């Protein structure tokens, strides 16, 4: 079949991908296709090919593996967990694994709980009653939790909405390589300010580590564990946050069984990852060998990308799969993806998640959609699924 032009849609497709991903699965597991963007890439569809390809060895994420050349803007960001193998991958996923268990996070809650209480009291003091939920909150609290942590400056985290701006939805390729050369800058500067400071802020630590045995942690290494920690949770939690309260508010019947009884918290923020999560597609896995799915076969060095979207659209794995029932039995989704990558922000990104929702919920009398879903408008980035403005009000 010829590669199927995602530009030429659709729209549209930006809004509403579904049924042509599901047209793809009818048709077999693996597709090439060409993104808006232009570039021509291979889609993986189907719950059970996804959950097997995000887990498969012979899928690697290291871009040697590769055979897309890289721009020195990105080659400099790209030696972290996320775009590594084993033995690589290991080494750096132990260097913070402590910091981000269940119980460490737990930790955090005060002072997430404190970030969200203020946020919402900032948002509700506008006498119109009326906000954009993405500038209020879904914006804010996850770049406040992250830049603590690390310890990134209040006044330098503007910068990063503008940078993520850019890799996102960027007025052109031009302007998404300079958004990576400046952070990329940045992040060298900030490391560098750090060091003799005696922080004990995660990245102070990060550093000291590195300075102490190079061989633990490299310089290169130190700039993409910044990077990633930074850039891996951010559109993602922001998304989770606005995506999950536009699902909440588009099904009121689900909003009023929530109201009525918020012990089912938890499981409506699991259906809101699996019903419209933000990652639409992971990130890029490139065969290291030729590789077979069902008579398909994906030349080694190609760039793969497995649709958790569709995954999660799956009949099969999940009834009525466009259903969104906080009700649901959610085991098994991809929205955190699958096997050695998984996601390692995850017990935050719940713990953030969970307490954005009640407290909008709680504190919002009769809070509603401000505009009808067919007004809300998408941004078009194959790997996100996001919303440019998310009105609200409330009474
Ligand atoms: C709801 C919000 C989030 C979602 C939906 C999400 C999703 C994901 C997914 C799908 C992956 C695997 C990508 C792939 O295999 O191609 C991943 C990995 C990762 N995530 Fe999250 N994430 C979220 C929040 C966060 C946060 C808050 C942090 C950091 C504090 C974070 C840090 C990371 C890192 C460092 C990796 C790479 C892990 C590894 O390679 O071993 N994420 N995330
Ligand atoms: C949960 C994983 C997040 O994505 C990542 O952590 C990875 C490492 C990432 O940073 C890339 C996917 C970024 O995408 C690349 O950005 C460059 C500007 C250009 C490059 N080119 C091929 C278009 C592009 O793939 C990432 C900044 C993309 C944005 C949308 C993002 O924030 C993704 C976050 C998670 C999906």
């Amino acid at each position: 079949p010829p590669v199927l032009d995602l530009g030429a849609l659709g729209q549209d497709f930006a809004a509403d991908p579904y049924p042509t991903y599901a047209r793809l699965r009818a048709e077999g597991p693996a597709h090439r296709v060409r993104t808006p963007e232009g570039n021509e890439v291979w889609l993986v569809v189907g719950y059970d090919r996804a959950r097997a390809v995000l887990a498969d060895p012979r899928f690697s994420k290291d871009w040697r593996n590769s055979t897309t050349p890289l721009t020195e803007a990105e080659a400099a960001l790209n030696h972290n967990m996320l775009e590594s193998d084993p033995p690589r991958h290991t080494r750096l996923r132990k260097l913070v694994a402590r910091e981000f268990t269940m119980r460490r996070v737990e930790l955090l809650r005060p002072r997430v709980q404190e970030i969200v209480d203020g946020l919402v009291d900032a948002m509700l003091a506008a006498p119109d009653g009326r906000a954009d939920l993405m500038e209020s909150l879904a914006w804010p609290l996850p770049i406040t939790v992250i830049s603590e942590l690390l310890g990134v400056p209040e006044p330098d985290r503007a910068a990063f909405r503008v940078w993520t701006d850019a890799f996102v939805f960027p007025d052109d390729p031009a302007q998404a390589q300079t958004a990576m050369a400046e952070m990329s800058g940045y992040l060298s500067r900030l490391i560098d300010s750090k060091r003799g400071q005696d922080g004990e802020d995660l990245l102070s630590a990060l550093v000291r580590t590195s300075d102490e045995d190079g061989s633990r942690l490299t310089s290169e290494e130190l700039l993409g564990m910044a990077h990633i920690l930074l850039v891996a949770g951010h559109e993602t939690t922001v998304n989770l946050i606005a995506n999950g309260m536009y699902a909440l508010l588009s099904h009121p019947d689900q909003l009023a069984a929530l109201r009525a009884d918020m012990t089912l918290l938890d499981g409506a923020v699991e259906e809101m990852l699996r019903y419209e999560g933000p990652v639409e597609s992971a990130t890029y896995r490139f065969p290291v060998e030729p590789v077979d799915l069902d008579g398909t076969v994906i030349p080694a060095g190609d760039t793969v990308l497995v649709v958790l979207a569709d995954a999660h659209r799956t009949p099969e794995r999940f009834p009525d799969p466009h259903r969104f029932d906080i009700r649901r039995d959610t085991a098994g989704h991809l929205a955190f993806g699958h096997g050695i990558h998984f996601c390692i922000g995850a017990p935050l990104a719940r713990l953030e998640a969970r307490i954005a929702v009640r407290a909008l919920l709680e504190r919002c009398p009769d809070l509603a959609l401000d505009v009808s879903p067919g007004e809300l408008v998408w941004y078009p980035n194959p790997m996100i699924r996001g919303l440019k403005a998310l009105p609200i009000r409330w009474r």
